[PDB]
């Protein structure tokens, strides 16, 4: 059975007006293939509107090319992001009570991406934990695949994560 279509998709914004299906396709099946290739175009003049869409056949395929950024297509420097996932690089993770710390935190969390910050909550009054965390990670595909999880289970726990603003 397949990932479903919708979690294999990367927009690409910031494209070259010169790129087309073709040229778009071809740089991106360097990292998997790809069922499905489009630059978006004005339904008019067909000048492009500089973003387009590209379907890979696994959501590894997908990890793959946002592994490879940056990506230079066509002389300019584009801007993947997964499609569908419901731009920050921040999670709440709650549901954490009061004996996980910040090593079952960054053990947990750190093979979705760089973290740079981990914040375990306390009580402003007696410092006692409050059994939530906030994550802070070098870039924003961490945070999506994250959120994208029906499940994460930190230090025994089963979290609720969300993208915090
Ligand atoms: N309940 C079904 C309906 C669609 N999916 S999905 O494509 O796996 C998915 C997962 C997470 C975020 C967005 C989409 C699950």
């Amino acid at each position: 059975p397949k990932e479903p279509e919708q979690l294999r998709k990367l927009f690409i914004g910031g494209l070259s007006f010169e790129t087309t299906d073709e040229s778009l396709r071809s740089h991106f099946e360097q990292w998997g293939t790809l069922t499905d290739c489009v630059v978006m175009r004005d339904p008019n003049t067909k000048r492009s509107r500089g973003f387009g869409f590209v379907t890979y056949a696994t959501v590894e395929e997908v990890d793959a090319a946002m592994n490879a950024r940056p990506h230079k297509v066509d002389g300019r420097v584009v801007e993947p992001k997964r499609a569908v996932s419901r731009t920050v690089k921040k999670i709440f993770v709650g549901g954490i009570k009061e004996d996980t710390e910040e090593h079952h935190l960054r053990d947990y969390f750190e093979q979705y991406g760089k973290i740079e910050v981990i914040e375990i909550m306390t009580d402003r009054g007696s410092g006692k934990k409050r059994g939530f965390a906030f994550v802070t990670f070098d870039d924003h595909d961490s945070v999506d695949k994250i959120v994208i999880q029906k499940y994460h289970t930190v230090n025994g726990h089963n979290c609720e994560v969300r993208k915090a603003l």
